């Protein structure tokens, strides 16, 4: 019995092989596919052309509408003050000493981990757009993009189909720049989007700071909702949002046994705690923005198995959800 998991990018693929490799002698056993955009994969799972699939609850959610309809089997777990759970924060990063508050955002640069992902966009734009920030009246009247577009000087934002003022601060390759798994892409690429000074602000999780730039951690602020601007160690008064720990998501059959099967062995042999060269998470540190996040967040210490009760929206809450329909 086999598990498919469909990988996003090359580097992806290979960390897959490679407990793919070293895992081919169970019952249940690895292999990867890899795709091109996580669409593709959502696809084919749903096709029966693969199996699995880790993504942001923006994507998750895209993952449940029909035709697809799969369903968050495994959910991440990261590290709580209170020892864990199934959520992050979403924070919007700011460079020590630039004085500048939430109200002040207009005409900045910006940089967002892609299009739809929880921490750089559903909840930052609908945030930004929710305040009479940003001008939106609806889907039969303007595209999101443009309203963002019309915000921001410019910004990074992997993803972005609609407007090159979006794909503006992207670094790389100018064929695939904005692609999706840009080098600027990820929480970690909108991390160095701003590092680099290519946007003013960055939107990421609430271990941002610490992945990449733990030794210059001080370098950098928080810019609450309120008004503020806190230090990059409080998260928890300076967010914007709480959201849902990224998640597996698999077709709703018999397998999803396997895969779950698959998952909780390997993550006990592979775990923060393994003592394998090969790691399922992370680990995290500083290291190029295109080998993080791999699989899983380099940010998550376990997962956490979904009661079968769960769809989509059960999984993201009937707000987030609604935040996120009312966008599109
Ligand atoms: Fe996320």
């Amino acid at each position: 019995s086999v598990i498919r998991w469909c990988t996003i990018s090359s580097p992806e693929e290979k960390k897959c092989n490679n407990l793919r490799d070293l895992t081919q002698q169970e019952r249940i056993s690895l292999t990867c596919v890899q795709k091109a955009t996580y669409l593709d994969c959502i696809k084919a799972i749903a096709n029966n052309e693969a199996d699995a699939i880790s993504l942001d609850g923006g994507q998750a959610f895209e993952a449940g509408l029909a035709p697809y309809k799969l369903k968050p089997i495994a959910a991440e777990v990261y590290e709580h003050t209170e020892g864990s759970t199934t959520s992050y924060y979403a924070v919007a990063v700011v460079k020590k000493g630039t004085e500048f508050t939430v109200n002040d955002l207009q005409g900045k640069t910006s940089c967002h981990t892609g299009l739809g992902r929880s921490a750089g966009w559903n909840i930052p734009i609908g945030t930004l757009l929710h305040r009479g920030a940003i001008e939106w009246e609806g889907i039969e009247s303007g595209s999101v993009e443009q309203a963002v577009a019309k915000f921001f000087s410019a910004s990074c934002v992997p993803g972005a189909t609609i407007e090159q003022k979006l794909c503006r601060q992207c670094k790389g390759d100018p064929k695939t720049k904005c692609a999706r798994n840009a080098p600027y892409s990820g929480y970690s690429g909108a991390f160095h989007c701003l590092k680099d000074g290519k946007g003013d602000v960055a939107f990421v999780k609430h271990t941002t700071v610490n992945e990449n730039a733990p030794d210059q951690k001080d370098e950098y602020e928080l810019l609450c909702l309120d008004g503020s601007r806190q230090p990059v160690d409080n998260y928890k008064t300076c967010n914007w949002a709480r959201v849902a720990a990224h998640a597996v998501v698999a077709r709703d059959d018999n397998k999803v046994e396997d895969i779950w099967s698959f998952l909780s062995k390997a993550q006990s042999d592979f775990g923060v705690d393994t003592k394998s060269d090969f790691h399922l998470f992370g680990p995290p540190g500083k290291k190029d923005p295109v080998l993080k996040d791999l699989l899983f967040k380099d940010s998550a210490i376990m997962l956490k198995r979904v009661p079968s009760l769960m769809d989509s929206q059960l999984y993201l809450g009937f707000e987030y959800y609604s935040a996120i329909q009312s966008m599109r």
